[PDB]
């Protein structure tokens, strides 16, 4: 009550009166086109994270370089009976010193969580606020009500832009995520699916044309 109204004023002037700015700004340019706005807004905030991104995959694919030394040290543990808290505690600090001295971050994976849920929420409060949508129509859905058809769009791109990324934990992530994305956008604004779905293509074509080269062993044993 006296200072979670205080966040209030955060979330608002940080995150929804900016996304809201974006939307309305470029709608107006494009003579009050929601629809295109969703799209192009989407795309910018993927500009923006695109050196983000790769810095990002630059760390999945260090962390597959050093798998060697993952394994070898799993099997050093393996034999021996395991699965209990004071052993399971011993393998994770002896793996936890094999990041560090190799300057990996294990948290790489789990870190495009933390940037894109702010921006989901801001999209979809800045969406339902702006009042001037929900009677707007894209394509063939209503951009303020749900659709049946773009959820499941949304939810093969995302597939596929998972498939694209997974080089040669894993089944949750391409075969939970897809379906649970399609659930939600059934009970959600087709605003959502949209920015999901151009989010998701942006992605697909970024990793065909743009992909990360692996850093060399030499430049991880030398990390400070
Ligand atoms: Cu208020
Ligand atoms: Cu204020």
């Amino acid at each position: 009550d006296p200072i979670t109204s205080e966040s209030e004023g955060i979330w608002n002037h940080f995150f929804v009166y900016p996304m809201s700015w974006l939307i309305t700004t470029v709608a107006n340019l494009l003579n009050g086109s929601y629809g295109l706005s969703i799209i192009i807004v989407t795309i910018l905030i993927r500009l923006a994270l695109l050196p983000l991104t790769l810095k990002q995959q630059k760390s999945m694919r260090a962390m597959q370089v050093i798998r060697p030394e993952m394994e070898a040290i799993q099997k050093k543990y393996k034999e021996k009976a395991s699965k209990d808290p004071k052993v399971q505690q011993e393998m994770q600090k002896e793996l936890l010193g094999l990041y560090q001295k190799h300057g990996v971050n294990p948290m790489a994976g789990c870190l495009p969580l933390f940037i894109q849920l702010p921006i989901l929420m801001a999209f979809y409060f800045a969406i339902m606020r702006t009042e001037e949508i929900r009677y707007h129509t894209f394509l063939w859905f209503d951009l303020g009500q749900p659709d049946y058809i773009l959820p499941f769009v949304a939810g093969i791109t995302t597939y596929f832009q998972f498939k694209m990324t997974m080089s040669h934990q894993m089944k949750v992530m391409l075969y939970v995520m897809p379906v649970m994305i399609i659930i939600a956008g059934l009970s959600l604004p087709s605003a959502l699916s949209l920015y999901w779905v151009i989010g998701n293509i942006f992605m697909i074509i970024q990793t065909y044309f743009i992909v990360v080269k692996a850093p060399p062993l030499e430049v991880l044993e030398s990390s400070g």
